[PDB]
DNA sequence: TGTTGACTATAATCACACA
DNA sequence: TGTGTGATTATAGTCAACA
C-alpha cells in the first residue's frame, strides 16, 4: 500500500535536488502548484501521467532518463 | 498528448502478449472495463496507483514494463 | 424488458520488417 | 531463414438510450 508511487515520488525529489532546484522552482517551471509538488514528494497526492510529463519538463530531463533512473531506484 | 499515449500502447501490448481481453485485465486489476477501455482509446488521465494495478493483473514487474516502455520511446 | 444504433474490441489474414 | 509488428477487413462485442 505504498510502492511505485513512493518510488516515483522519490526520484523526482532526487533529481530536483541534484539539479539544485526548489519546490517553488519546480512548480513554476512545470506550470503546477507548490502545494501540489510538496504533497507528492511526501506521498500525499495521487499523481497522474500527464502531471508527471510536466514534471520531467520542469526538471529538464527526458522521459527515457527518468524511467532508466526509476528502474535503478527500485532495485 | 504524448506520454499517456505511449504508456497506453504498452498496456494493450502486454495484454495482447499475455493473451487476455480487456475484461480479463479489468478483473485481474480490479478496475472497471470502461476505464481499461478508456486508457486504451487514449485516454483517461490515468493515475500511478491505477497503473500499478494494471501491472499486477498483467503478471509483469514494473522494471520489465518501463524497459518495454523505453524501447517503445526510442525512434 | 426487448431491441435499435453507433461505437468498440476481437479475430483471421497478409506482407514486410527486423534478427 | 525465422519471428514479429503493422495494417487490413470483418465479425462480434459493448453500452446507452428509448416505448
Amino acid at each position: 500500500e505504498s510502492f511505485l508511487l513512493s518510488k516515483v515520488s522519490f526520484v523526482i525529489k532526487k533529481i530536483r535536488l541534484e539539479k539544485g532546484m526548489t519546490q517553488e522552482d519546480l512548480a513554476y517551471k512545470s506550470n503546477l502548484d507548490r502545494t501540489y509538488i510538496s504533497g507528492i514528494e511526501r506521498n500525499s497526492r495521487n499523481l497522474t501521467i500527464k502531471s508527471l510529463e510536466l514534471i520531467m519538463k520542469g526538471l529538464e530531463v527526458s522521459d527515457v532518463v527518468f524511467f532508466e533512473m526509476l528502474i535503478k531506484e527500485i532495485l
